[PDB]
């Protein structure tokens, strides 16, 4: 039943450890659900956003036989090692909505899905033409390079009293590379095209 | 006596732990009892409003006998099993104005509602007519679909008379929404606030 | 020595346990001295107020023999059970400025006195008149009914010149705290609680 | 070493206890060094201050011998007794700046200093004129009285004072006092900081 | 491997003791790398800064055999020592925005660069102009003094800078000061950043 999968979970998950399988990186996939537009100054190229951050990976550290067992579980993401992920251009800390609860199912595979609302430094240039603004987001691990996370991409659920409206949404995977360190750190780039309701 | 209670549900209660019995969904009640509407804004449809957020469900595991007992006793919910509820349309953290304490039952029935002032995005257009507007509010489990998790509903009486706005009218429905990402369906109960300025 | 008096207390004390002897409820005793008036809003009838919650009740399970040791302690709240009181018409969170800790004595009485600041819905009407408005404040237990904690004013009547600022735009004309046990639709219990009606006035 | 050291403290420290010797006082020392006035309001009578609250004590429960260790550490102060110091005329949560961390000597001597900002009520009258105005803080044990608790003051403080302020310092005084209130029989001491200061 | 590092970490990291090297003080490279300037007030002299907070240092009880594992690692700054490093002219709190994770190197050697939101006290005047404005920001820490802690800047500080900002930099320049006080015999070591930098 479920309490011994939390208990085995809670025995030999490793919070702290990167679930890296055969010295090869973890595969993280990230996909930004844009849930509402709150506030935006053309001014200071700031907005700020709700959405739902889908996050999957896999940690066979989890994993259980479900043959007669139930085949998934919600767990606290305290209890799993969740990717360090950070929007480089960010202004203000992710604040989250939500329980923060992941979905764990028996072959080790992760989602977690926060609704989060977030202040961003962005081009809001245009946000009030009929072309719109495009606001690009780039979220990727904070601390682990290439070799060890990679970030990779995967409306719908945009509010309707918001007092923009979503026109476009791209995401591309990036890679930066620093001064200081030699590995590439990789990123989701999230080009939100948008504008004020006419 | 009440240390004994206490005392068992300390050994007996899983927090992380859905309390399903036999396969069966833990059918929790939620009920909104609105007491204040403190900022509204018909530009960028936002409001703050304070409410209670009435919530019961059973949990077994804290069950006793309580012949020579209290049969009801408050217990912190940090102790306990809560839902994982979350309002899809808010806008802002839940801020919990109350002591975080719910009413357990001999037979293990919950009992829990925070006093809580949230922000939301929804239609606040008409709310100086004579129709007023009407906000909806959505409120459902964020990660138990509807084999784990049941949500059912079960107002003006608790509403300040202070408020710059006054009550019409409360619904409350229940929904039940299946996804294109996801083979299972979520239930949400849909409380319907029509209000309006005095 | 004070030492073992925590070490004893910390022996037999149950934070989450309220502690009622006998099947009778815990009588509390709650007092609110205002310190200080920040904001009053008219139009909303909303006012953001700093106080001190003088909160008082006895807990037997703590007494010791103070013949040959000190008669009172301080002690972090996280160690005592304190009473679960709400005020219902706030609308913010209780912001505690204070150290939280309480005073137990060596018969078991605790006292604790946090400053709190916190806003409340309440009639600001006539707060610019002579007058003065007058805003009502009712706290009670938000959990616990009327056979598990009665609620008490220490004393129901003052001017509160002793605790409010003198810097403050408002003066205080009266602070009446009385005792109500008022009950709901839903539920067959009835809940106590003070009610604190603050008259004051902008100067 | 200093692993020993904090090891020793975390073993005879009562974080929970104050370390009265023989029923006799914890003579607590504090002193605000003023580093901003940040906002000021003479309408509402409410002043936004940065200072260092140097708080210094004894707690010979933690004395060890140093003769070739070191005489002093940086300690959580977490693992200490702290006074449970308060103004009495704030109107906001202390914010602390600064790590959480108090310096204790070989000798038991232990010195904490946080970096607060805290929001006042007090007298903004005269800010705009040459005499300036004149904000009084009361800072004292919030629950040990005299016999737990006595406070002592240990400058004009502009040393550390930002120049880049709106306001600027004229004087700064702190004098020791002791105040009773009518329910009780005990007075509750404190230090009275007086701060003259206006608008440049 | 990777949990048996972090395993040794937990085991051999002590996060409240400071881990020097024999008598010699700790070496901490601090590094500001400014990515935003969000808010500015040239009547009150209060600037509103978001920043990368380059911090390295060596913690030999760290350190492991690499010779066939990895030679770096991610661990919550929970788990080791950090230095007590506090801007001096800070007036909120610093606001973390990233995981608070470090880097371990097997050498022992820990990179920690959170990125922080922080609003300061200093001088505004000018950021009109073309000269433009001069903030300083001095950090270091707050409790260890110069024989415990040294503090050295690195060595770009303004290429990570969004492009998006009302506001551009002219120039960064990075200096060590060592500060004694009236009250204490030892002196204090902290990084000076100039930040040169105006309005569009
Ligand atoms: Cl000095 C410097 C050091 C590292 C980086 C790389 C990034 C931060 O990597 C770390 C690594 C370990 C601890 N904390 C941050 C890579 C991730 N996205 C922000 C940049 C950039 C700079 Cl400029
Ligand atoms: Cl993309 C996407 C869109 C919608 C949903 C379904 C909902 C979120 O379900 C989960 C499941 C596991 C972890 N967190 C959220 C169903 C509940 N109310 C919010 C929506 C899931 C996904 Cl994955
Ligand atoms: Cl619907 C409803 C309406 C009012 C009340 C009574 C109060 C809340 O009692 C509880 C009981 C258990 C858990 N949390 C609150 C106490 C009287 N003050 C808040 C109202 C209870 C319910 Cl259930
Ligand atoms: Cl009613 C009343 C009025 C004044 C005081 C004295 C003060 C509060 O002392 C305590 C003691 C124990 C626990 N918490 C507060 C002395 C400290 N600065 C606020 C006043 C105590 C009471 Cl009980
Ligand atoms: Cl009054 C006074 C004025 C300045 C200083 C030195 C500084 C603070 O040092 C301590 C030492 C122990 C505990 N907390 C702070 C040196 C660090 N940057 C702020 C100043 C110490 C004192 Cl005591």
């Amino acid at each position: 039943d479920r309490a011994d999968i939390l208990y085995n979970i809670r025995q030999t998950s490793r919070p702290d450890v990167i679930p890296t399988q055969r010295d090869r990186p973890v595969a993280v996939s990230v996909s930004l659900k844009f849930i509402n537009i709150l506030e935006v100054n053309e001014i200071t190229n700031e907005v700020d956003v709700v959405f739902w951050q889908q996050t999957t990976w896999s940690d066979r550290t989890l994993a259980w036989n479900s043959s007669h067992s139930p085949d998934q579980v919600s767990v606290p993401i305290s209890s799993l090692w969740v990717p360090d992920l950070a929007a480089y251009n960010a202004i203000s800390k992710p604040e989250v909505l939500t329980p923060q609860l992941a979905r764990v199912v028996s072959d080790g595979e992760v989602l977690y899905m926060p609704s989060i609302r977030q202040r961003f430094s962005c081009d809001v240039s245009g946000v009030d033409t009929e072309s719109g603004a495009t606001c690009r987001i780039k979220i990727g691990s904070w601390t682990h390079h290439s070799r060890e996370i990679s970030v990779d991409p995967t409306s719908e659920y945009f509010s309707q009293y918001s007092r923009f409206e979503i026109l476009d949404v791209t995401q591309k995977k990036n890679s930066v590379t620093y001064s200081c360190c030699p590995e590439a750190y990789e990123d989701v780039e999230v080009s939100l095209n948008f504008r004020k309701k006419g």
